[PDB]
């Protein structure tokens, strides 16, 4: 896995760039996928410039005459398996290509060697062949170049008509060839000889591998791609397809002429979002523009309103984003023009990116710092890329651009600023609008006639409005979603109920938005989309919005500037007008539209604003679909806007649904009625009404940022139209008709219940006479309400059978849940079997049984102590697993107590946070587990409120009393799928007898997540579903987001079962988990372990009061007071006889339906059927794709491994076979190794050994040290423990200190380096990432996200990069440097020290929560002065040296941050 | 893949339901791989039925005609987005086929289904 390229800056042609590609590409065997084969590789390639004299030479000796112009030569893959297709390939091609006139010399068939390939990488290898066409014509080479392009096309196009499979066209160019396939990196030169001649010199080079989740590969999807080579993963394609469809049907350029019309569909079909990016980025590439622009114009730099750039940049920015819509994602690209080589990095610098400058004039970039071997003594710079920053390299006359005089070159092409004076806000036209034109308010029984025809209760306006007029935030809720699914249901659900939102596992990571919100846009523009491949003002000239929400008195501003040139639309339908009267309407509206858009209208106002009692108002999203996907079907979406005015709106679910359909933007008036009725009857106090319009605005924007957060977007444009939700119980036709790119595995109801749902609700609310809205139940039980799973009979019937400890109390709680009518997917399968019972003695027994059954993670932030304790007491005494979660552990309760009561939990979590994570606390398990994404809140982290943190917890945390803490998101290690196999290394070396379980939430696609984790050497997998509970979040985010996991699971164990990889890992699942029968159908459906949770807190004494955020739960369970923890009534027994319970049924269910153990039940899904609720409903949910069957072949349904997968020895097992006598007699060491970056993870093992034999602290500071010369790898002395110093000569490459417990690490260049040491990049990004204790000392530059999420490390560096000690926790970093934008975001605990010549830290610094001044008592200077001391007697550094020297005045440059919660406890105050 | 086989429903249960008539369900239909050898088993494709019904009350002669051009329009859109290895084996009232790449012998073990009274 990972990109590269070499360039000569110079630009002369030479052997050593193409052998140096070479070699570079033979040491990325470490990150790849490993294979018990050792031949199946899953793609890679290089590309380079075409051996003129090679093939001359080749024409000459075939009998032509070697012309003068450049060769062209291009690469082709036919078909093997038949003899017609490969020559109807042949003769279309030369059909194609002798209709321009040019001559073709012949065909040549290129050697290869198939002794390397695998079996299934060898059963779908095509014919490579090669055809040389010579220009005779005389045309220039930018002609040449432009017939080649369209002859390609033109061939694609004719090739595809006839239906062709396996045809392909890896590159037709005079300038470059591209060798690629699917075999290993090192296997490269072996199936290419052509690559080991004498002949293949070149300029440039790109290398490039990849890492598939899968294991079918397709010889047409390897990369580099022509004229671009992408690293990491697109996140916005199925809306910038989308976009692409309509910027098709407007734009031309008289470069190509007629021939524009063979390069209408530029998107072709069968492309991944590597391809697709790269053919946009060819056709804009080769219209006139350069790469430098087209990277910009594409994927656009972060626009920040700060004064730390050029105001051209801004311009230059501001135009780039207004032309087209970004691509965004993690990418790191290294692409090349004609002319140009650039190599570039994405919005929020997530890949890395590093290169190096050598004194023959040669450059080499690529993802890690040590592939290519360069003496030290022959570089002149190192350096790295941060985020929105490219280098460039222009071989025409040979020059080498860095990011700053690349962009001050690029601003000069055209007059920017001039240009973008031409857009027009509506702040200034909603300002200078005259306060007239007032509207008179609707009248009380008029709002709650219209409120009660949408379902809209009273609850939907203490609880979830409330808190939005009055604080500017959002509501929280504190426990699961126990409501039934909207299908399902009986009440009137509306449409925004069935779609349920996105999110990212591994393969992507979520973007936080509470600290780098300065990268997310909330732009939107009206007049903008036109012709892409123009240059001129009137591309400027628009309308522009800073939030797609709007107001009424914005509205009708806008509406002011619009005026004659709209058109309005209603959106209602006559309630008497028969059975088809919703059909009608749609077909009505969608005539209507684009009848009135090809009249000249520009804009579109589809509103229900008339509906009455005989006209039905259609739900606003169908309208709103229907409406954008019809316009997209007639070419007219490039013409005109789309504004909707609703009348339902009122949670932020309404407008991301909106927003993602289609719609431009969204009006609520309805909502904004409500608020000032309820304003008029004083009930907000003293606060004007504008103030609340602005905070519910606020509110709005900031959960619409989280709702897109969630997926990995940072700007609106690209969201919307896209479509990234996902419909459950709607029918296929119906979603696949009005909606553009949503999934519906099971089919729902159609237009009929919609339209019945509709009438009926309409006529309850104008037919009847109303008084006052209902209740109303769906957050909370009413009786008027709807129904919920856990309820006030069940759990006393629960807690009676649990206490007196009596079965028969037990069948009758299983027989009352057991028998309401359906509330979830699971409540329509039916067991059947056909063979007969057998008696109960003979079925396993009790104990093998419950050894199956485990309890979920639950915090000790949530939890009170005394709960977990009980927990873990009780798990442990019958012999099954508990769980710790997050939030760390007590040290103190690492030994069996002498009640015999073992309080230690046998399964610890890896929290995105890191809160507790130390050495020791990673020794003293069995059973590890990490946390991607949780099941109540997917795409988000935990939270913990302000006051719940006491003495206790913020020990046990090392973090700061009396604040609130809440988890990034993201997971700052885990980036991608490698960077997961990276951490599944660590983890499986710090530990060498635990086993790692990755942790994921039921969605659609997560089959192929599962098959590219399960190569990942993860041997457990856990899916969690929407239904589990949680300690505090969001309510939208409670119910609406998730899947149930009957989807995931069987999704999971299909598709793990296609690939061969069933017999390899366990699958386990939890949520909703409540009696046998549920545990018998899970087990039916794949699984092999459960977890209870919730059900286990109810045997405990929790009653589902659902205020475990507020600190007040009454019987202590989740509460972190003194008074109410002593109301604690939990006690071990109760948890094991609800586990003897819940087995012995099972027992019970097995014995009568025929079978005596588990393992001869799982994955057999032909003992379920599929029985629906009747003819009186007609809900169409097919559950055949939830059933279907794949056999598995010789290997059985579960997992027949022992142990662990294993693991490759690193060189640490060196070390321990070489430091004996440290462990056997105890004295000291000294060691000295050869480092390089195929070895990662140098001094884990080792440290384990340690932790194991005297403990943490028990070695002096250097008792063993090792002396590494050459380049580390990664995770370079992860989880070092005290008494071991690593001293590396060289560089660092990722994750250097990751998890720091005490350790030192000193990181120096070469004593014989003529660098200077503080302007050279020695590590990279993500350094000491959740450290609790240990010193770092290095000397020169560190990358991006440097010291996040530090609690007791000490580090002294020479530089840092953007997002520096971001949400740092605790200890000192010294800074002897310049820092990156958004400096010191979130931090909460410790102090920094900055070394400011440059008298620029206030532009860079966030000033939110943490305060600037200059050093002014002695006592904090004694520490800086001690500290530098320690950094120039380690690294015997020379900018330290004569910054130590000159103190007396440097003393004084000298910026303190300190945070502003750190007031009130440092020891001594900072001031006078 | 997992969207072929989605794409595909969809595509036959928008193209059945254009018409006006009632789609009962899927049904997968039970088989046996143990049989097949290997390159016969490389590209087995995935065999299902789905049931439609007569609402409409017309004639088998016009229900028939429905049915063909039904076949033929499914045929064409799926042939439109380019979706390899989709085939009909039958779609009628009166005929069914139980077809296949196995031993001459072996086909009453292939589909058990042919063993029912
Ligand atoms: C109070 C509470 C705290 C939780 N804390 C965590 C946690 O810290 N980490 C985590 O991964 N899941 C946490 N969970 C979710 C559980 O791990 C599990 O997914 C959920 O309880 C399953 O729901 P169920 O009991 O309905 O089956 C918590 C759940 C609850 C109710
Ligand atoms: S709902 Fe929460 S407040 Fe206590 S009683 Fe149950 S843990």
């Amino acid at each position: 896995c990972g990109v590269g390229f070499i360039a000569a800056i110079d630009g002369k042609p030479r052997r050593s760039v193409v052998e140096k590609g070479i070699e570079a590409l033979k040491a990325v065997w470490h990150r790849g996928a490993v294979d018990a084969d050792g031949k199946t590789g899953d793609g890679a390639g290089i590309h380079v410039a075409v051996p003129q004299k090679f093939f001359k030479d080749h024409v000459k000796v075939i009998g032509h005459r070697a012309p003068d112009n450049k060769l062209a030569v291009g690469q082709v893959f036919l078909p093997r398996i038949s003899l017609d297709a490969q020559e109807a390939c042949r003769c279309i091609v030369e059909t194609e290509i002798l209709a321009f006139g040019y001559y073709i010399y012949g065909w040549r068939q290129v050697p290869i060697n198939v002794d390397i390939i695998g079996e299934k990488a060898n059963a779908t290898r095509p014919e490579i062949e090669q055809i040389i066409v010579g220009n005779n014509k005389g045309v220039s080479d930018e002609q040449f170049e432009l017939d080649l392009y369209i002859i390609r096309r033109r061939i694609e196009k004719a090739v595809k008509g006839e239906q062709i499979n396996d045809f392909y066209i890896c590159s037709l160019s005079a300038r470059s060839i591209i060798y690629k396939g699917m075999f290993l990196a090192e296997q490269l030169t072996t199936f290419y000889p052509d690559l080991l001649d004498e002949r293949f010199e070149s300029d440039f080079a790109i290398y490039h591998q990849r890492y598939s989740t899968n294991t079918f590969p397709t010889w047409p999807l390897a990369q580099p791609f022509r004229m671009l080579a992408h690293n990491g993963e697109i996140n916005t394609v199925k809306g910038n397809v989308n976009w692409m469809k309509a910027h098709e049907t407007r734009m031309e350029h008289p470069a190509f002429g007629t021939h524009m019309q063979d390069l209408k569909p530029v998107i072709g079909v069968g492309l991944s979002d590597s391809g697709s990016l790269d053919t946009v980025f060819e056709v804009m590439v080769r219209a006139g523009r350069t790469a430098p622009m087209v990277k910009m114009m594409l994927v656009p730099q972060a626009l920040t309103s700060s004064q730390t750039t050029p105001d051209n940049h801004k311009a230059l920015i501001q135009y780039c984003n207004s032309v087209m819509e970004p691509w965004d994602g993690p990418a790191a690209l290294a692409m090349t023009d004609g002319r140009w080589v650039v190599g570039g990095m994405d919005r929020n610098g997530l890949r890395p990116m590093r290169y190096t400058i050598t004194t023959d004039g040669l450059i080499i970039g690529g993802s890690e710092t040590g592939m290519v071997k360069i003496d030290e003594t022959q570089v002149i710079e190192k350096g790295r890329l941060g985020p929105g920053e490219m280098i460039a390299v222009d071989l025409q006359s040979g020059k080498l651009y860095r990011d700053r005089e690349l962009k001050d070159h690029l601003a000069t092409l055209k007059p920017w600023d001039k240009w973008v004076q031409n857009t027009t806000h509506l702040d200034e036209l909603v300002k200078t609008a005259s306060l007239k034109g007032e509207p008179s308010d609707m009248d009380k029984a008029e709002l709650r006639r219209r409120q009660q025809a949408f379902g809209l209760t009273m609850e939907d306006m203490e609880l979830i409005l409330h808190p939005m007029v009055e604080d500017g935030k959002e509501a929280i809720g504190s426990m699961g979603d126990d409501s039934p699914i909207a299908v399902l249901s009986d009440k009137y659900r509306g449409l925004h109920h069935f779609f349920r939102q996105n999110f990212s596992q591994v393969t992507n990571p979520p973007i936080d938005s509470l600290r780098e919100r300065r990268v997310m846009s909330l732009k939107t523009r009206l007049g903008n989309l036109g012709n892409i491949l123009d240059e001129d003002e009137t591309q400027t000239r628009l309308l522009q919005l800073e939030s797609p929400v709007l107001t009424t008195a914005e509205f009708r501003a806008m509406r002011d500037y619009m005026g004659d040139t709209a058109a309005e639309i209603d959106a209602t339908f006559p309630v008497d007008g028969g059975p088809e009267a919703l059909r009608d309407a749609l077909r009505r509206i969608r005539q209507e539209t684009e009848d009135a858009v090809r009249g000249g209208a520009t804009h579109v106002i589809l509103t229900d604003e008339a509906m009455g009692p005989a006209r039905a108002a259609i739900p606003a999203i169908l309208a709103t679909g229907a409406v954008h996907t019809h316009l997209i079907r007639s070419n007219l979406r490039t013409f005109t806007s789309l504004n909707v005015r609703t009348a339902e709106g009122l949670d932020t679910h309404y407008f991301a649904v909106l927003i993602g359909v289609g719609a431009t933007t969204v009006n609520a008036y309805l909502a904004q009625e409500a608020i000032a009725e309820r304003h008029r009857r004083g009930l907000f106090g003293s606060m004007p009404l504008e103030k609340g319009m602005a905070n519910y605005k606020k509110a709005i924007d900031d959960g619409l940022l989280k709702i897109m957060s969630k997926m990995g977007i940072s700007v609106i444009s690209s969201y919307r139209g896209g479509g990234n939700f996902e419909a459950i119980g709607l029918s296929r036709a119906l979603v696949a008709e009005h909606f553009p790119a949503m999934v519906s595995r099971i089919s729902g109801i159609g237009l009929n219940g919609i339209q019945k749902k509709v009438l009926e609700q309409h006529a309850t609310a104008y037919n009847e006479e109303v008084v006052a809205l209902p209740v109303g139940g769906f957050y909370r039980f009413r009786k008027s309400g709807d129904r919920h799973g856990w309820e006030g009979g069940v759990i006393h019937t629960l807690q009676q059978a649990v206490t007196n400890d009596s079965y028969t109390t037990f069948k009758k709680y299983s027989e009352q849940v057991n028998k309401r009518p359906p509330m979830q997917l699971r409540d329509l399968l039916e067991l059947r079997s056909t063979k007969a019972p057998v008696p109960v003695d003979e079925v396993e027994s009790i104990t093998a049984i419950r050894k199956r059954f485990i309890t979920p993670g639950m915090s000790m932030g949530a939890l009170s102590p005394e709960a977990h304790g009980t927990l873990n007491v009780a798990m442990n005494r019958i012999g099954a697993k508990s769980d710790s979660g997050e939030g760390g552990e007590d040290p103190a309760r690492f030994r069996p107590d002498k009640n015999g009561d073992n309080w230690n939990s046998a399964i610890k979590q890896v929290a995105s946070g890191r809160f507790g994570v130390t050495a020791e606390y990673l020794n003293q398990c069995r059973e590890l587990e990490i946390k991607v994404a949780q099941g109540a809140k997917p795409g988000e982290g935990g939270q913990l409120p302000g006051f719940k943190v006491t003495e206790m917890i913020a020990r046990l945390r090392h973090s700061t009393p009396g604040v609130m803490l809440i988890s990034p998101p993201p997971h700052h290690d885990i980036y991608s799928i490698e960077d997961l196999a990276q951490l599944i290394y660590d983890l499986k070396q710090i530990n060498p007898d635990a086993k790692v379980t990755v942790k994921l939430v039921s969605r659609s696609g997560i089959g192929t997540i599962a098959a590219g984790v399960a190569k990942a050497n993860a041997d457990i997998i856990l899916i969690s579903g929407n239904s589990g509970g949680t300690g505090a979040s969001p309510q939208t985010s409670i119910k609406f987001a998730g899947l149930p996991w009957e989807m995931g699971l069987s999704e999971v164990h299909q598709v793990l079962t296609l690939n061969r990889l069933r017999h390899r890992v366990r699958l386990r699942t939890d949520g909703g988990l409540k009696t046998g029968r549920d545990i018998v159908i899970a087990a039916m459906l794949g699984a092999e372990e459960f977890g209870i949770g919730t059900a286990s807190l109810i045997a405990m004494g929790c009653i589902m009061v659902r205020q475990c955020h507020s600190n007040t739960c009454p019987v202590g369970v989740c509460v972190q007071d003194d008074k109410l923890r002593q109301k604690f009534v939990g006690t071990p027994e109760k948890v094991v006889n609800l586990f003897t319970f819940l087995a012995e049924e099972v027992r019970e269910i097995l014995a009568g339906l025929g079978f005596r153990s588990l393992n001869e039940v799982i994955g057999r899904t032909d003992l379920l059927h599929q029985v629906s609720r009747g003819a009186e409903h007609l809900d169409d949910l097919d559950l055949n794709p939830r059933l279907a069957q794949v056999d598995p072949g010789e290997n059985a349904r579960y997992c027949t491994l022992q142990g662990r997968n294993e693991v490759p020895d690193t060189l640490d097992a060196r070390i321990v076979a070489d430091a004996r006598p440290l462990f056997e007699e105890g004295e000291k060491m000294q060691l000295a190794y050869n480092a390089r970056n195929t070895q990662r993870a140098i001094g884990t093992r080792l440290s384990s050994m340690v932790t194991r034999k005297f403990g943490m602290f028990g070695l002096q500071p250097g008792h063993i040290t090792i002396r590494l010369r050459g380049t580390a790898g990664q995770s370079l002395g992860a989880f070092a423990v005290q008494g071991i110093k690593l001293e590396v000569m060289g560089d660092a490459n990722d994750y250097v200190g990751k998890g720091l417990s005490g350790g030192t690490i000193v990181v120096r260049p070469t004593t014989s380096s003529p660098l200077e040491t503080n302007k050279n990049t020695i590590i990279g990004n993500t350094v000491l990432y959740g450290a609790t204790a240990g010193k770092l000392f290095a000397a020169g530059q560190a990358g991006e996200r440097f010291a996040v999420r530090n609690s007791g490390a000490t580090v002294v560096v020479e530089g840092c990069g953007s997002n520096g000690c971001e949400y740092m926790t605790g200890g000192t970093a010294v800074i002897l440097g310049r820092v990156g934008d958004n400096f010191a975001a979130g931090m909460t605990g410790g102090m920094a020290y900055v070394y400011d010549l440059d008298d620029s830290l206030p532009l860079y610094i966030n000033d939110e929560s943490v305060i600037f001044q200059r050093i002014e008592v002695g006592h904090y200077e004694s520490q800086l002065k001690h500290l530098i001391e320690e950094h120039v007697t380690e690294t015997q550094s020379r900018f330290a040296a004569e910054i130590l020297n000159d103190w007396a005045r440097e003393v004084t440059k000298f910026w303190q941050v300190v945070p502003k919660e750190m007031l009130n406890r440092l020891e001594v105050p900072v001031h006078l």
